[PDB]
């Protein structure tokens, strides 16, 4: 390894380990997987505007950003993603899947009270994706922003989408069920510096081939976004996994990826200022300027619904 | 070290690290702490009836068991613990503290919809600790039991007390906010063996001196309990921490503990059979037979309310 310390090796090494000593298991989708439970967590530095966007394969960056802004908006209609050319949620939002999980009364694309809804309206009563939820439920995301700015040492800076009561209304239960932010105060020797912002996310189920690449970049981006609005400096992103698995039909495609040497991670820059963006709800896809992204070729992998 | 691989060194080493390079910070209690965010997780083997009850200091075992059976029962009245000689929750259940956090309308000891209530009645409306919640809300615990027995490869075996909507009603927000169970199927070379049960718990805020010792034994015991009811074999317990800290007034007392060499962990045996206990709600303090516990002397540490 030209550069053995490249953070991407964490991802490649775990996949190799799962394939090697993982346990073959049946699963909800019916395709089957090989898995390990609670492996060591991943750590990615977010310093110097670094964005841990995997380079051993081309990652659909725009899809990650679109999905993230979608979460932030509190929207749960997958059509808002497919209309802009992002179909990652088309599979679980299809009329065929919804009816399959007992949600036939919903129009196609209406995923239910998933991620975004819990993030901005936790506890509110869900009708459909067109419902008026403004000012209803708990806005966890804004509370996180307010807390980081006015009481950084607080120990409850949590953002969670897990809701046992709403689960049956969801086309799919949250995979990244929650994350915790931490703010390091400016060192004594130089109190003018910006506090450092870190994020730990826990993912109950992890599709290493398809999902993890998105999850890693997504939460890294969320932390960068929150850092901008709170005048803090992104520091570290930690990802703890529960059921970490590699789908059976992903094994061969991933072996090809395992042969590739990572390129230095790209950097993130903002196309607009903090003032122009305003708050967490003012970001736009075009605001994300990712430079230096130099990935290898794309690797085709089918998603199991 | 006579036994460098003793699992208790994970706990001792982390405390040493926090004291050495941890960051000095202000906190809600006002006593102050030294902390590190998201340190490597702890792993404890639960095989061969092993119970990771710390030995470098005498741990109030009966108090751990009592609190756990209290959680399971869904009860939120701290008087149910103090009446049996366990006052770990007297501090946050006292009238002064309750009135202090805006809950003066509650009788002393009524902590609100904390741990146990969320575990067995998530989503139900909370009135007071005497309310009738039977059959109300989501019983996450029993669902976990049923899932382990009938669909072990499920990836949603989650037990969580985090409830953004109910937080303000709680004397204190959940520290151990959730855990995930995992079941390994019997290997091919012996399909008669019992499936192996593991548990990963995530704790947002960790008082290493006082809380962690209880948290470790508590979730280890919970896994042993669930294993009995589900005909599975306890395997491993993983603990991931968020804000890992040592209170200022615990530093000196802990230094004394750091000088001690761990004794082999004790073992857990049941005073009754699975049939006699019946289900997760049938356990009694006397059912827990811990043998071989050989700890060093107690170490006094004050809890910051
Ligand atoms: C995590 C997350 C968000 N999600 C949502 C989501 C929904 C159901 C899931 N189901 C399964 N089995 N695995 C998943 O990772 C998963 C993820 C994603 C969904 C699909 C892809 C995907 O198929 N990507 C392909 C094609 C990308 C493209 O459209 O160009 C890829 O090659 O990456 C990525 C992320
Ligand atoms: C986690 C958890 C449950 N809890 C609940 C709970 C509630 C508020 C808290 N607040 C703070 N600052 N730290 C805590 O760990 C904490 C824990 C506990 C509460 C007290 C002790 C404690 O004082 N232990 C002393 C005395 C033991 C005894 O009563 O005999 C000790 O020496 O261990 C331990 C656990
Ligand atoms: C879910 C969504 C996400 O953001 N990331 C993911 O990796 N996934 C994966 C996990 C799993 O393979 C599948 C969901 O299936 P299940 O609910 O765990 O049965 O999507
Ligand atoms: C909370 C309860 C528990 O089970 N274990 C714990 O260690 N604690 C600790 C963490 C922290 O010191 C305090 C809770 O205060 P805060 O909500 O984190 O501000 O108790």
């Amino acid at each position: 390894r030209s550069n053995p310390d490249h953070e991407e090796y964490q991802y490649l090494d775990l996949i190799r380990r799962i394939i090697n000593v993982g346990e073959v298991r049946p699963d909800r989708t019916g395709t089957g997987t090989v898995a390990l439970f609670a492996p060591p967590s991943f750590r990615f530095s977010l310093a110097d505007n670094t964005l841990p966007l995997l380079t051993t394969k081309r990652v659909f960056l725009r899809g990650v950003i679109a999905e993230l802004l979608w979460f932030v908006s509190g929207c749960t209609d997958a059509k808002m993603l497919s209309s802009q050319g992002v179909g990652i949620w088309d599979g679980n939002g299809s009329k065929e899947f919804l009816e399959k999980v007992g949600l036939g009364h919903r129009r196609e694309g209406d995923l239910g009270p998933v991620y975004g809804f819990q993030w901005r309206h936790f506890g509110a009563e869900y009708t459909d994706a067109d419902g008026d939820y403004k000012g209803k439920g708990v806005d966890q995301l804004q509370r996180v922003i307010d807390t980081i700015k006015n009481n950084p040492t607080d120990r409850r800076i949590i953002l969670s989408a897990w809701n046992p009561k709403d689960l049956p209304l969801m086309a799919l239960p949250p995979c990244h069920m929650f994350c915790q932010f931490f703010v390091s105060l400016p060192p004594a020797d130089s109190p003018g510096s910006k506090p450092k912002l870190s994020c730990l996310m826990y993912q109950r189920s992890c599709d290493l081939g398809l999902g993890v690449p998105f999850n890693i970049a997504s939460y890294a981006l969320l932390t960068h976004m929150i850092a901008l609005i709170t005048d803090t400096e992104p520091h570290e992103f930690i990802l703890q996994m529960g059921d970490a698995h590699v789908y059976r039909d992903h094994v061969e495609p991933l072996k090809t990826q395992l042969e590739r040497e990572p390129r230095d991670f790209p950097k993130l820059k903002w196309a607009r200022s903090k003032e122009e963006i305003g708050d967490i709800d003012g970001f736009k896809v075009e605001d994300f300027v990712v430079e230096g992204y130099k990935p290898w070729g794309k690797i085709d992998m089918k998603m199991s619904a």
